[PDB]
């Protein structure tokens, strides 16, 4: 035996770069700081000019792209408001406090459906919508140092997961059978062109249940601006089918070739064929031109941006060469000047102008989209009207530009003595768009145009001066937007509606009504019946502060809960009165204020309320609700006339079934429910009196609550609740006062914890009564806070599921994502094709800002991490490999979706005991570097938390797990990527770690 | 009436809380155009104009942090090993562990931590150009939501330290001052008092060095900090703390003295008795241009250096004995330049009240020399830029300026920059600032340093690892040499300076110094506070211990645990060799119970971990090994046995016999609960066993599974156990895959057993535990363990009864390194008791003031009267009440002690006097919340909480989204557990009768 206790010079070395206890000031002079900058620079740089080479790159470059680790945690931090001003700004008016509820419980189908109930392209809407101009520039969260919610991120990914599902969308399914519909139904409607504004147009008006809609568009691909000129590196083609191909799915048809326009598609014609109604969205076809440019051509290298962005559209996208050498000039300040500016950098030209009229505060363009050109290291040239395209050679060469600038009233000139020669290769007119031509104009004689030569709207309606014939979208010219032209066709699609019926003899809503979105996911059926009641789903409001009075029990009825408890009552001498404060914050997981506490403590006691309100209560609430169970939860001393007396007032006032608080003290603990004798007799009780079913309520604080249960059962309950609260003191401050603090004399009691902190205890008891009493019902509780928890609960072996901490986190209506969760969860279960998802959540692409990392035998096993010059590595061989390179089918369910009484109790077999467990089946951890972000935690915790047995590499700080791993899986466990460390089979010996 | 239908005025109540939908929402374009202006937060692109900025001097950092904001940032960093933040930090801050710290609370270690590498580490937080320093290595900018705000957190930690008013100490490693070495009053000057030679001077002082000064030329001190950089990014009453704590060190600071050939010089320093001398007198002059030449302020024309020095003694409240009044500047400002110095004369101006200001650079906006966390200040006031414009002529029409003339500049295929001649530019303009930066020109200056070498650029050339000039005894650093950029880096020059200064004149005395550099840290008298304490007749040097767990596996580990500074440490447990038992894999996972954030800070563990697989054997020697190279930590062996009196009496007696101070006995074994620790008459005999075959102290460990935990720890006493540890961990499971399975998932089946849960999730848990023991067996000894993180829920455990502390789950989520913020963290919080100037502090956390983005919020007279949030046209209407106030206008003694500084013998169990039955708190004392609208940030929080929570008890306004709490409500205080403001709620007495409401009467 050597020196045991002193790590070999081996492990000496492995730990070379741990943390140690700092006892002196580091030296280090600025010169080798200066040097050693550069080796971990993760970002931009100002002693850079040259960026990496973007020619035939059309990668995506939006910054507010999320993966799932990134998109959880932004839905964690939003506050969730209440009449949240970020869906006030929203031009669709999307609910994103409940879409970002759902993302922030893991329910992306829900979030989904409600980004597209308002918004039927809500994944493009995601991708481009000026977020700052828009939602985020009315976010609550400006208001703190963190700033803003990226809800167009969120809006983007869960979006972005559903196209991944691949779930239709469906008919309305209230909407009677199709022959049963009336006749003004099957009116032709026609819409003129396939962009945001139609496409919203149609989708809405398939949603009232039109059966007879037709697009019609000049051009073979559809999609408008979003197709044709949006770059493919900001608003990917294939995100442009899918929103499609959903509308698709309604019914809608589609034709391509035909242009409204004289002697082709006009009003006069529409009206011969029988067409009832025409919404027209043609946007806004033609180039915005300056005099000047007459005659040049693209040979000479002039291009409007009518030109230039459609060519290198059809050059990057199954939508259908590219060419720009040189210094390029762009002209114009609009969200289109920018797009031309960055597509130029990809056919490959060495410098981008780009040249305003006006000057750097005018900039119109989505500054967002501002960003990217700042970034690529495009140039900005303020105050320069255009007048001169020298042309030798063929080809431009320069341009000759005069002074602008503004005499303090607000009115430009021009300074004829001042003007600026510009080298360049390439002009692009990128200054907007108009509608000029005449023959499109001649067919829509007779409406009204108004000064700027647009169709003229009325603004609530959107409809023309012929009334049969609606408009919007950048035609009308108010809209600069996709989701302002989508919610045009919102708009008019109400009142075409309108129009419709009244021309057949029919009348319509007072109130405006457009129907939500559907998908096959919405029809699963998620009741249960448990105890002889039919729950017409599982989720329950349990007896506590949500249910303090019997109309908050009303209105959670109406927001849909399918259950809930009373407040627990008592008799009238066992009355008692509460104290404040007494329902404080936990403090389970650090100094995180705001949505989403991790538990609370409460020290309240029973209701203030009366068994008489109690039992008025539950009769009416019976009355008005036939279908939602409701649970009268009571309590007494040990006393069995109490008990008699209390169990028969409720039953005759009508419950559906009793619970039992079992929390009363005694005179094996001091409450009742920590003693099996009295909880057994207690039972007995309540079983001689009444005849409906109770269900005993369980309390944690025992050694055994498996001997509560079953004396429960012994003493004819009909099931138990698991569990009640857990007893405990949330913590002092730093003088000694504890809080909750009562009285001037800062005085507590222990008091119970609620809330997720609590859920292993919950779950552990309710798997334990499950596995000793299989078949006795139980109903869950604590710490159930979306569908995927209730899911493990039912799994655990849970019929019901009661829910109070979520609720004081939030509000009723959580239960709305509950339930689209449940149902998608169940859902899933018959896709074949999802098989490897764990529930929503895809299998994780590899990712750094949540963004797929390349694949090419080079950066698979030569060590390069994502910065410093190893980046600048991996950024060259990405462009010289795109210097290189120079079928939607919904899945079917094929097993029936599974009821929940399929799922319960599944998960009991997988439980047992030490020695049922697989010592012979080791693993070991293993580490995706192209997923790591070199932060060393999976090393600093097998240091001194586990067997020293990862390598932290001191010049990338990239780890590698030896052979040493004994699979303890700490390091997966700190690991702030997700699935960047997993846990496989071990393929080498190990005999265990024994020491001498 | 309809008891279960809410009344009408409650409807009404009610407007705005949330309702699940049945329709798509209907509403034109044009409404929501109209609507949105209401709503908005923020500087919109509509808009052109700014707001009126003049003499309005409000801090406009992104940077700066309150305590909430500044926890939840510091909970966010990873605290990397190795960290590349601090590799990139000029001065090699220790980042990880300041911020650390930070999330523990314990900002006066954040604040020891950042000042022991950097003596101006306030202003460093507030001025650093981050994105090109330790930001710009972060990381977390390979994730979506970016890089830690390090300067904000080192801005933050620093300004809680600024406010406890804390002096500096010697370091008082030294021996006293006549028992110093004679080197050390060796007289050294330093020429200059800024960031260089405050920080050379800073760390020769703390080795030692009795006899500094630094001669300053100005009259104020803090060079560019105060005479330049605007009061608006660093106030100046920054710049005066960090002077008070060089000058408790001693350094002695002359003013109105200059390096000068009229003046002092190196000869007049040698004949005088200087033994070295460092020089850090800056740039002092502007670099000036042939095209202004002979044009004065008289006429609207100035350098950078003397606009910004006016802007600032005006602003500037405690730099001159001179008072004077902002220069006004109305008209067209032109600003020449594009580095630091150019977009703070842009700022300063549209405070000194320009109509207009433009920025002509020489070159591209590709090309610009500040840093994007200032360029950002002059995008946001409006500021407009011209690049490719270099000035050939300004135009002097009768008097004033009127007007500039410049060139388009461009790069030739060369890539070289000219000037076309012809295109020339006519910009009008009433005032013109050249911004160029900064020279030493001065002959006067450049003699006194005779004869030091100078290099091409005209600056003293020095070696740059040893900041030495070309005579042995000059050092010099900071701008004048030419590589510092920025504070930071000036700051370093001075530090590296300082220890070869130090060898040098070590070496002249006839000494030698260490080979590897070791400039000591920054001490205040919060270190020399005492945090031992003595339990079962064992002494503690610090009450913070490894529990029995997985960051005890190897007693290699106990040994590093040892040289970084814990207390104790237990082994895991072990066992006879025949109780051996073999491990499976996977047995640790991560806790869901606080959602699903992955990383630093997890809220609990799982692990189904069984006892150690190293045999009694090596624990054995492990432990003699241990006591015998720290006899001071303590080291108490964990034994586990069946039921059976041989084998715990044989190893309970092999660990004694092995040099063990304690041993630990872990009651989970088996054979009401299958364990030993679950009934009481087996602990008792289990601890009878035990008690009569050792003579050391022993602990029983106790579960917390159980009905009565106080039964259990009262059979460990009665059989004679010396104190008891609570708690074991809690018996749970961690959850379940979508698909069913579990995790932990074991081998092909993927199986799972129960577990135990660790972290600050079972804290309520143990804390019961603890204070529970505590009053049922006074004085009976308690380790406890479940869920300490920190100083200060380690604090929480002390004042429950507990006299020493035990760590598992936090070394996991970090590493041993956290013992020095323990340590550092409860000297600060015992010594703060003895400051009575900050009995209102919580702790080290200050008590709040009205935020918004942790900025003091206006306090004036009409405002608070009629309600106006931060948002649409109510912002705007603040905006014109801030541009009122700010045209209505147009120190550090520090604290002593006054009370004894607690021991923790002291603090133990203090808590017990406020816990009690639920019968012994007052129902006659009954709080309302109160709401305070100027740090409210209107999200409807506490009014839904109270709606579907609580009593329909807050008002929401439709306009405002201000909620108030109106007399029905009864203090049950979900609100303000739901609000994400820091005390922006606050329960007080009820004044109004209250009436605990019935239904039926
Ligand atoms: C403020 C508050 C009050 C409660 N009041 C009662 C009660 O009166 N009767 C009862 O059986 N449970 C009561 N409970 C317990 C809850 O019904 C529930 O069992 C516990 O909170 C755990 O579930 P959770 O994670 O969803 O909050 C209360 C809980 C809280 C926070
Ligand atoms: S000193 Fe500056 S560079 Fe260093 S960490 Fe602080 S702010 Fe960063
Ligand atoms: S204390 Fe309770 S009743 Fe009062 S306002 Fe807050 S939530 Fe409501």
């Amino acid at each position: 035996a050597p020196v045991l206790s002193k790590d070999v010079a081996d492990i000496e070395s492995i730990l070379a770069l741990n943390p140690r206890t700092q006892s002196h000031a580091a030296l280090h002079s600025t010169l080798a700081k200066k040097l050693d900058k550069k080796h971990w620079k993760r970002n931009p740089d100002k002693n850079c000019f040259h960026c990496e080479k973007l020619e035939n790159n059309f990668d995506d470059i939006k910054h507010t792209t999320l993966g799932e680790r990134g998109a959880l945690r932004e839905a964690m931090r939003c506050l969730k408001c209440a009449d949240a001003p970020c869906q006030k700004s929203c031009p669709t008016h999307l609910d994103i406090k409940s879409f970002i509820t759902s993302i922030s419980n893991k329910n992306y189908y829900g979030a989904a459906k409600m980004i597209f109930s308002d918004n039927p392209l809500g994944l493009t809407c995601g991708m481009v919508c000026p977020t700052s101009d828009l939602c985020v520039g009315g976010c609550n969260l400006y208001a703190t140092e963190e700033g803003s919610i990226n809800i167009g991120g969120l809006q983007q990914f869960a979006s972005e997961v559903f196209k991944a599902m691949n779930i239709p969308q469906i008919r309305n399914p209230c909407l009677p059978s199709q022959e049963k519909m009336p006749e003004a139904y099957s009116a032709k409607i026609a819409l003129l062109g396939a962009g945001p504004a139609s496409i919203s147009c149609a989708s809405f008006l398939a949603r009232l249940g039109y059966s007879d809609i037709t697009i019609f568009e000049k051009q073979e691909y559809v999609g408008g601006l979003s197709t044709s000129e949006i770059p493919q590196f900001r608003l990917p083609y294939d995100v442009v089918n899918f929103e499609i191909e959903l509308m698709k799915d309604l019914g809608v048809k589609i034709i391509c070739g035909k242009s409204l326009s004289e002697n082709e598609i006009t009003l006069n014609t529409l009206k011969e064929e029988g067409y009832k109604a025409a919404f027209i969205g043609i946007g806004l076809p033609e180039p915005k031109t300056d005099d000047i440019f007459q005659g040049l051509t693209q040979d000479q290298g002039f291009y409007t941006s009518k030109d230039f962005l459609p060519l290198v559209a059809k050059s990057s996208k199954g939508m259908c060469p590219l060419s720009i050498r040189g210094a390029v000039i762009v002209l114009g300040a609009g969200d289109t000047a920018f797009d031309c500016a960055t597509s130029a950098l990809r056919c490959g030209a060495r410098r981008v102008f780009l040249v305003f009229r006006k000057g750097f505060v005018n900039i119109r363009a989505v500054p967002e989209e501002v960003e990217l050109a700042k970034e690529e290291k495009c140039e900005f040239l303020p105050f320069l009207s255009p007048r001169k395209v020298i042309v030798k050679g063929g080809r431009i060469v320069a341009v000759q530009f005069v002074r602008t600038e503004q005499d303090e009233t607000g009115k430009w000139n021009e300074d004829e003595d001042q003007i600026v020669h510009l080298k360049a290769d390439v002009v692009i007119s990128a200054f907007g768009s108009v509608l000029r031509d005449p023959k499109v104009k001649e067919a829509l004689s007779p409406i009204k145009f108004n000064r700027w030569d647009l169709p003229e709207v009325d603004p609530e309606t959107m409809q023309t001066s012929e009334p049969w014939v609606f408009a919007g979208g950048d035609i009308v010219g108010m809209a600069n937007t996709t989701v302002e032209s989508v919610n045009d066709g919102k708009q008019a699609s109400w009142y075409i509606h309108k129009y419709i019926q009244a021309q057949y003899g029919a009348s319509v809503s007072a109130k405006p009504e457009l129907p939500l979105f559907y998908t096959p996911v919405d029809l699963v059926d998620i009741s249960v019946e448990m105890a002889g009641l039919k729950f017409i789903n599982p989720f329950g409001l349990a007896s506590a502060a949500p249910t303090t009075s019997s109309s908050m029990i009303r209105r959670a009825f109406e927001a849909g809960w399918g259950f809930a408890l009373t407040k627990t009552f008592s008799l009238d001498k066992d009355i008692v009165t509460n104290v404040s404060p007494r329902i404080v914050r936990g403090t389970t997981s650090g100094p995180m204020y705001g949505p989403g506490q991790s538990s609370f403590l409460n020290i309240e006691l029973i209701s203030e309320k009366t068994a008489a309100y109690w039992c008025q209560s539950v009769t009416e609430l019976k009355a008005d609700f036939p279908d939602n169970i409701v649970i009268a939860s009571i309590m007494c001393s040990y006393n069995k006339n109490d008990w008699m007396e209390l169990s028969r007032k409720a039953e005759a006032s009508g419950a559906d079934a009793l619970e039992l608080n079992l929390s009363s003290p005694h005179g094996m603990g001091l409450a009742c429910g920590q003693d099996p004798e009295l909880v057994r007799n207690i039972c007995r009780w309540v079983r001689q009196a009444v005849q409906i079913p109770f269900f005993a309520k369980l309390t944690p604080n025992v050694t055994d609550i498996v001997s509560i249960a079953r004396a429960a059962k012994e003493g004819g309950a009909d099931g138990v609740t698991a569990t009640n609260t857990v007893s405990g003191l949330m913590g002092l401050k730093a003088d000694g006062t504890p809080w909750p603090a009562v009285g001037a004399g800062k005085r507590t009691t222990y008091g119970g914890v609620s809330g997720t902190a609590i859920r292993p205890i919950a779950l552990r008891a309710v798997t334990t009564i499950a596995r000793a009493l299989p078949g006795f019902p139980i109903l869950a509780t604590g710490g159930i806070d979306s569908a995927e928890s209730g899911l493990q609960f039912l799994h655990s072996g849970a019929s019901v599921l009661q829910v109070c901490s979520a609720v004081q986190n939030q509000d009723f209506t959580v239960i709305q994502d509950y339930c689209t969760g449940l149902k998608a969860l169940l859902y899933l279960k018959s896709i074949e094709e999802l098989q490897g998802w764990d529930g929503q959540s895809p299998g994780t692409e590899s990712h750094q800002k949540g963004k797929p990392v390349p694949r090419i035998a080079e950066l698979m096993g030569k060590k390069l991490p994502n910065f410093g010059p190893y980046l600048e590595q991996r950024k060259k061989i990405i462009a010289e490999e795109k210097m290189r390179l120079k079928e939607r089918k919904p899945f079917i369910p094929k097993k029936p979706i599974p009821a929940i009484k399929d799922v319960i109790g599944k998960a009991l077999q997988y439980l047992g005991t030490f020695g049922e467990l697989s010592n012979i089946e080791q693993v070991v951890a293993v580490i995706d570097e192209e997923m790591c972000i070199n932060c060393g935690k999976c090393y600093m915790t097998c240091n001194d938390s586990g067997y020293q047995a990862i390598q932290f590499d001191p010049e990338t700080h990239l780890p590698t797990v030896t052979d040493t791993c004994t699979g303890c899986t700490l390091c997966l466990s700190v690991c702030p990527i997700i699935d960047c460390i997993r846990m496989v089979s071990r393929t080498t010996p190990y005999e265990p770690k024994r020491g001498l």
